[PDB]
């Protein structure tokens, strides 16, 4: 497998005091193992978590940005959170293209942008209640992906890192490991198949739906998951069990 | 007139470097009138400000927010503002009108979301190009405010700035002070007529069409304009001669 991702998506959550405690907690913990960590912390978060975070095994990332600097009132750019010293972000999460207007082609653009730009890319994909009930999930989840690929060159995807969200199982229905094994093993072929088999075998597909201390280590022993994207459990202590798992 | 309001909205523009540079030129100048000065960095830039800003006249806000955290990737927060001491917020701006889906109904629960939540808030409006061409600059300004209004209690405006903006001559047309005035009045007789004349007497309606050193004086001498929401010009030292300009 590839070197392991083990991602912290805060969403819209914290305080600076529950911030400086969980992050104290993240520093003292050690990893001895070769992963890659990241936290992504609201936009106004970010300078006290560059400043507070020191764990070596850790960068900090953006959970979404746009391309360009200007008459933007509201949004965050990418060469801002470059100066910033920011070289992470994620985009096309599914409450982005479920609340706002993050269509495949939105989400691809960004994506192209951000490689020019020089980011690491967690780039977000996954199907719905209703297009999985709808047999649909190979073809959304391949459209999502093939969008991205279309505005890549091949060298781009060293700064590419995938991130399957179960859309159908967050807040709704249970996804299996054997459930999300399925779809990252779908994905690895289709990139194996149309982009490279190097480029395939190299790449990080992460898993997006619940991921907890119960659940890590046996999603992560399945061949085609290299790491997750965690939601609610990275706001815990926990999420240090989780970085535990990917050993 | 109520107390002016001379505001920068720096959009999505800035670098640690320009900003520090920009920052130190507003602490030097010295003001002496009652004026309220606001700022509103990208989120990113909100801690250097409030860490480099201490003129005593000024305030820090945010460019927008959510109302509620949760699971909303990529979106601030008015609890998360709060904890972090930002009392201010621009919302319904423009440019979260036309790109982000900001419609009159998602704008007016804003407002009333933080009121109710303790920030004072620079709530925009106003009419597009074709808007104004078809006559519809009062039925657009007033619907605007009216979806505002009907969500606040009377004490609300004590809380609420409007702030016009001519999007008809943003990046089209130039809008003349006249102009400026003749929807600033239409404005002040409907909160007049419909709201109340106490609250239309202590109102602050602030322009925000362009504003520079060459105009700000000829426009704060309308008697229903009460300062400004300063764009291209709030990004360059022009901003203190703006201030200035509200003596
Ligand atoms: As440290
Ligand atoms: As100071």
């Amino acid at each position: 497998k590839p070197q392991p991702i083990v991602a912290a998506n805060w969403k819209c959550n914290g305080t600076t005091a529950s911030i400086e405690k969980l992050v104290q907690v993240l520093n003292e913990h050690q990893i001895d193992h070769d992963v890659q960590c990241v936290v992504a912390p609201s936009f106004v978060h970010i300078p006290m978590v560059q400043a507070k975070l020191c764990n070596p095994k850790y960068a900090v990332s953006a959970e979404n940005a746009i391309a360009k600097s200007g008459a933007f009132t509201g949004e965050v750019s990418m060469p801002i959170l470059k100066d910033l010293g920011v070289s992470w972000v994620i985009l096309g999460h599914s409450e982005r293209r479920t609340y706002y207007g993050e269509t495949d082609g939105v989400v691809a653009q960004k994506v192209a942008d951000a490689y020019n730009q020089g980011f690491m890319v967690i780039a977000c994909i996954g199907e719905t209640l209703q297009q999985r009930e709808a047999n649909q999930t190979a073809k959304v989840v391949l459209s999502q992906t093939a969008a991205i690929a279309a505005k890549l060159p091949k060298e781009a995807w060293s700064q590419i890192v995938l991130a399957y969200e179960p859309v159908w199982a967050i807040g709704t229905k249970v996804a299996t490991p054997e459930q999300a094994q399925e779809v990252h093993a779908l994905l690895r072929q289709w990139v194996s198949e149309k982009i490279g088999n190097g480029v395939a075998t190299k790449l990080r597909i992460l898993y997006g739906g619940s991921v907890t201390a119960g659940n890590a280590k046996t999603l992560y022993m399945k061949p085609d998951i290299n790491g997750f994207l965690v939601g609610g459990a990275s706001l815990k202590p926990e999420f240090r069990d989780i970085i535990d798992a990917t050993r």
